[PDB]
């Protein structure tokens, strides 16, 4: 109750008041205290003019933002702070890359709202685990594929359909249908398997050049931008990349532990006895992260610095790899850990 009251009655604080570099690619949104993030969401929506443009009801918007925050659990990585940082990067793309030259206003709004909702109710486990553990989610969606992503979308729609939380309530039937369809496309694009399936079409688009009159190019660009937001922790400094690795592997190893208890053999990356982090992170950066930001650079010249910072963080991992081998004796002057 109290949180809602202040969010609604204190006024939407100016975006620059959050941080002086808030609109910069150098800013790390994970440094913002979690208690300040809901107001930051409002401040960003205001600064992008979405509240005014779509005449979003402020009481409704405040309830929506809090309910979305409440719909994330607390696994090490896939929590509200992930969603906030992803949404923040969407804002950064709006501020720095002139998205208004490529996408419709409603598409940009949909991207931002999708970022907020894209990992709703994540349980710290991937799609394979849902099928293997015969979860309720796999019962619902395994035959369609993208189990978790369909669940994230359905949670987002359930929030909208909660009384007092439909921020699109006044939209026309056409614009409402448009928004929900965009959210579906964008949230489902956060599945790695989807990204892999469209990756050649993304390269084709970047080769022939973006045609803003081509409806397929809008769709493809939206998928690329969404994945860029989802992986945006890799575009910051080394320390952020190091911390997120810690969170990512804590989550993965928990799943791997669960899988061993069910009698299944986990992936190397989820097996704490077998996983070599530097090599795995290098691989993720080279095969997944870097190509996404290279395509981004190919489409937006001003995105160059993002690819550059990811490539540098990739080299930082190679530089620090030797630190994973124990030289000399450990701090305690003992070799007891061998027994
Ligand atoms: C292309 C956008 C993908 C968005 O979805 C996810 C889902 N799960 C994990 C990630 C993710 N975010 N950061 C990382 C890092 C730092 N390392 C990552 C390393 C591997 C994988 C690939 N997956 C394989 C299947 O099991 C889960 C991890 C994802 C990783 N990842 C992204
Ligand atoms: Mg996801
Ligand atoms: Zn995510």
């Amino acid at each position: 109750d109290d949180e809602y009251t202040k969010l609604l009655h204190d006024g939407i604080q100016p975006v620059a008041a959050i941080d002086s570099n808030f609109a910069s690619f150098t800013y790390t949104p994970r440094s913002l205290p979690e208690d300040d993030t809901s107001m930051a969401i409002l401040s960003m929506l205001q600064d992008m003019n979405f509240i005014n443009n779509y005449k979003i009801d402020c009481p409704t918007l405040a309830r929506f933002c809090l309910m979305v925050k409440k719909g994330y659990r607390d696994p090490p990585y896939h929590n509200w702070m992930h969603a906030f940082s992803v949404s923040h990067f969407c804002y950064l793309l709006y501020k720095n890359l002139e998205l208004t030259n490529y996408l419709e206003d409603i598409e940009i709004f949909a991207l931002f709202i999708s970022c907020m909702c894209h990992d709703l109710d994540h349980r710290g486990t991937n799609n394979s685990f849902q099928v293997a553990s015969k979860s309720v989610l796999a019962a619902l969606y395994s035959s369609e594929g993208s189990v978790m992503e369909r669940h994230h979308f359905a949670q987002a729609i359930a929030i909208l359909n909660t009384h007092g939380c439909n921020i699109f309530d006044h939209f026309s039937r056409k614009d409402y249908q448009r928004m929900l369809d965009l959210m579906r496309d964008i949230i489902l694009a956060t599945d790695l398997a989807h990204h892999l399936r469209i990756f050649k079409d993304l390269q084709k688009m970047a080769e022939v050049g973006y045609d803003r009159n081509n409806k397929q190019h809008h769709r493809l660009l939206l998928c690329l931008l969404m994945t860029s937001c989802d992986l945006s922790d890799q575009t910051k400094g080394w320390k952020t990349t190091r911390k997120i690795a810690e969170l990512i592997y804590k989550e993965f190893f928990s799943q791997g532990d669960l899988e061993k208890a069910m009698g299944n053999r986990p992936m190397e990356m989820m097996d704490r006895e077998k996983a070599y982090i530097p090599e795995l992170q290098i691989s993720f950066m080279e095969h997944i992260a870097m190509p996404i930001y290279k395509l981004l650079q190919d489409l937006f010249p001003k995105a160059a610095e993002l690819y550059e910072r990811v490539a540098s963080n990739r080299e930082h991992w190679t530089k620090v790899s030797h630190k994973f081998t124990i030289r000399g004796l450990p701090s305690n002057n003992s070799l007891d850990f061998l027994d």
